[PDB]
């Protein structure tokens, strides 16, 4: 809308107060003039028709339940926004500003978000297995990366390239929560999945296994359920993620760890320069060492660090 650019207050999913970029016509509206050509949340009212509409509030103040979700969705787009502009010189996730849409309150009791080709989609929870989602950065930053995939890389939502789209999101949406720096971790999830149940996440990078997902090529799925497993053999890309980064000695094989920036670097470029819709492990595998090598030369440590994370998790 045309308005003038504001700043209202509220409070997240997870009870904390923060500052929001609001736009004032009559009403004022979560329309964030600052990043791009905008950041837009949208309120889905319980229904699956989208985006739903604007998100209008009459006095600037963000504190009722009901906006929680709201709030987090529009803050965190924010983040992300801000993380691919300053870290990857990256606009928006086209590349050019495009405006970025979320919408809350989708569906009822809805344990899921997602990025539907157009915009971002924010469930509710149902309150046991999850909150609100976007009370989560790395979720919210993990449905933005799946946009910045599409709109690069490509890859096709299932089997092994559906795979690394996961992994990919989860890889970011990981450096995402750590460039905001308040409780990061490399888990998946965890400040909105099971209320009731402390320590857990939906997955974990560190440890896929914790959760039931492989680290290792030799233990993927091979199945159809999950478009391939594409949110479990993720476990073994973002195990090599995790390696490259922090380091470990895992099955036997000894990884020298090179930090989050540098992994982000890789797989930025990985991603944007070399990854295509139909890629596949091995082709990951190099993709992220010529990546590492146009950044570090080809006798660097990064590039060996890389190829030792993929033998660790079985990738040739
Ligand atoms: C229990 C759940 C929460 C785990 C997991 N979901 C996730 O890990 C993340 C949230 N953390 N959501 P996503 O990967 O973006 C789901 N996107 C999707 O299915 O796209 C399918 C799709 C394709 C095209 C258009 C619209 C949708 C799952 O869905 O199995
Ligand atoms: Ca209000
Ligand atoms: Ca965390
Ligand atoms: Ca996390
Ligand atoms: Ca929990
Ligand atoms: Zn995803």
């Amino acid at each position: 809308i045309t308005g003038t650019s504001t700043v209202g207050v509220g409070r997240g999913v997870l009870g904390d107060q923060k500052n929001i970029n609001t736009t004032y016509s009559t009403y004022y509206y979560l329309q964030d003039n600052t990043r791009g050509n905008g950041i837009f949340t949208y309120d889905a009212k319980y229904r699956t028709t989208l985006p739903g509409s604007l998100w209008a509030d009459a006095d600037n103040q963000f504190f009722a339940s009901y906006d929680a979700p709201a709030v987090d969705a529009h803050y965190y787009a924010g983040v992300t926004y801000d993380y691919y502009k300053n870290v990857h010189n990256r606009l928006s996730y086209d590349g050019n500003n495009a405006a970025i849409r979320s919408s809350v309150h989708y569906s009822q009791g809805y344990n899921n978000a997602f990025w539907n080709g157009s915009q971002m989609v924010y469930g509710d929870g149902d309150g046991q297995t999850f909150i609100p989602l976007s009370g989560g950065i790395d979720v919210v930053a993990h449905e933005l990366t799946h946009a910045v995939t599409d709109y690069t890389a490509g890859l096709i939502y299932q089997n092994e390239s559906g795979a690394i789209n996961e992994a990919i999101s989860d890889i970011f949406g990981t450096l995402v929560e750590f460039y905001a720096n308040k409780n990061p971790d490399w888990e998946i999830g965890e400040d909105v999945y099971t209320p009731g149940i402390s320590g857990d996440s939906l997955r974990s990078m560190s440890d896929p296994a914790k959760y039931g997902d492989p680290d290792h090529y030799s233990k993927r799925y091979t199945g159809t359920q999950d478009n391939g497993g594409v949110h479990i053999n993720s476990g073994i890309i973002n195990k090599a993620a995790y390696l490259i980064s922090q380091g470990g000695t895992h099955y036997g094989v000894s990884v020298v760890g090179i930090g989050r920036d540098k992994l982000g670097k890789i797989f930025y470029r990985a991603l944007t320069q070399y990854l295509t819709p139909t890629s596949n492990f091995s082709q990951l595998r190099a993709a992220a060492v010529q990546s590492a090598t146009d950044l570090y030369g080809s006798t660097s440590q990064e590039v060996a660090s890389v190829k030792q994370a993929f033998d660790a998790v079985g990738v040739k």
